[PDB]
C-alpha cells in the first residue's frame, strides 16, 4: 500500500535530519537548508506493508511561493518544532497551522517535538536563561497538539534515534486509517 506524507516546520527545526535518518540510518554532517527533495522507505505496521513518499519542504520565508506546490495529494502531515526553541512552538498555530489547514483539510496531522537530547543539555539551559526561557516541556507541546485538534504528540531525537520509528509508525497508522 502506498501513502505520501509531508513534512513542515521552522528553520533548523530538523526536518531533513529526521527524514535522512529514518530512510538512510546515516546523521547528515552539513546543514544545508532545503529548497525541496523526496525520499522513499518502506515499514510494516499492523501487518501491512507500506511504501512511503517522504516529501521534505523548506522553512524558510524565501520560499513560501514554491512549498504549497508538494501538498497535493498528501495523505498525513508532520508538523515539527524544535525543543530547544519555544518560539517554533508559538509559530505553529500562527503560520503552520493556517497554511496548512487551507491547503490539505481533513487530512491528519501528527505534532513532532524534536531534539529531545537538547533538553537535558546544559549548554542549551544556559543560553536560553538569557533570554528567561527553558525548553519546551512535554505538557505544553501536548496542550498544543489538543488546540490545534492533532492527531497526536509525539517527541524525539534524530542524532541519539530515540523515538525516531515510533514516530513514523503513528503516522502511517494515522495514514491508512480515519
Ligand atoms: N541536537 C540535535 N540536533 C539536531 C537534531 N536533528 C537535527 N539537528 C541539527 O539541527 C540543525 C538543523 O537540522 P535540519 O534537519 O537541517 O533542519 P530543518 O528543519 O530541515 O531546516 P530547513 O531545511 O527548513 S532550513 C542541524 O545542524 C542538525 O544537525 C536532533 O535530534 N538533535
Ligand atoms: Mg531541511
Amino acid at each position: 500500500i502506498r501513502k505520501k506524507l509531508v513534512i513542515v516546520g521552522d528553520v533548523a527545526c530538523g526536518k531533513t535530519c529526521l527524514l535522512i535518518v529514518f530512510s538512510k540510518d546515516q546523521f547528515p554532517e552539513v546543514y544545508v537548508p532545503t529548497v525541496f527533495e523526496n525520499y522513499v522507505a518502506d515499514i510494516e505496521v499492523d501487518g501491512k506493508q507500506v511504501e512511503l513518499a517522504l516529501w521534505d519542504t523548506a522553512g524558510q520565508e524565501d520560499y513560501d511561493r514554491l512549498r504549497p506546490l508538494s501538498y497535493p495529494d498528501t495523505d498525513v502531515i508532520l508538523m515539527c518544532f524544535s525543543i530547544d526553541s519555544p518560539d517554533s512552538l508559538e509559530n505553529i498555530p500562527e503560520k503552520w497551522t493556517p497554511e496548512v489547514k487551507h491547503f490539505c483539510p481533513n487530512v491528519p496531522i501528527i505534532l513532532v517535538g524534536n531534539k529531545k537530547d537538547l533538553r537535558n543539555d546544559e549548554h542549551t539551559r544556559r543560553e536560553l536563561a538569557k533570554m528567561k526561557q527553558e525548553p519546551v516541556k512535554p505538557e505544553e507541546g501536548r496542550d498544543m497538539a489538543n488546540r490545534i485538534g492533532a492527531f497526536g504528540y509525539m517527541e524525539c531525537s534524530a542524532k541519539t534515534k530515540d523515538g525516531v520509528r515510533e514516530v513514523f509508525e503513528m503516522a502511517t497508522r494515522a495514514a491508512l486509517q480515519a
